[PDB]
């Protein structure tokens, strides 16, 4: 809380997410039925997230919050989001895309939201 190597402990909705992000083929495939692992090195104000994959991919990410930060890659565009602490809650929000990242249990919940769907995930802490 907030740091620390996590486990998922369940997700549903993910399928599609993926759509309207679009996302490739080789990766809807390579998420179906795996452990994600979240990992989560925070720095301070900034934090470097992870979220670790074992199907040969991958998906690092570096940010700070109470600013904007660059994205790219993730479906082939090069982004700003607005990244922020809500009340308790991590945060991304940019142009069509809210992500909060809330703690319970000691576990992160997030919970994303696109256009026309949502997607929460349940990821454990346990190592
Ligand atoms: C900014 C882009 C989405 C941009 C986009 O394509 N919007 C239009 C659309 O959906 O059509 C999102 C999509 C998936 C996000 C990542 C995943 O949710 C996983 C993980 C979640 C963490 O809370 C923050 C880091 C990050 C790597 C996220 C960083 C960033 O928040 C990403 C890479």
């Amino acid at each position: 809380a907030f740091t620390g190597k996590y486990e998922i402990e369940s997700e549903k909705n993910y399928d599609e997410f993926m759509k309207r992000l679009a996302l490739p083929s080789d990766a809807i495939d390579k998420a179906r039925n795996l452990k994600i692992i979240s990992e989560v090195k925070q720095d301070g104000q900034n934090f470097t997230w992870s979220q670790q994959y074992p199907g040969g991919h991958s998906i690092t990410n570096t940010f700070t919050i109470g600013k904007e930060c660059d994205i790219e890659t993730i479906g082939g565009k090069k982004f700003k989001a607005t990244v922020q602490m809500e009340g308790g809650k991590v945060v991304v929000n940019s142009p069509n895309y809210h992500h909060t990242a809330e703690i319970v249990d000691g576990k992160l919940v997030e919970v994303s939201t696109v256009g026309g769907v949502s997607y929460e995930r349940v990821s454990k802490k346990l190592a």
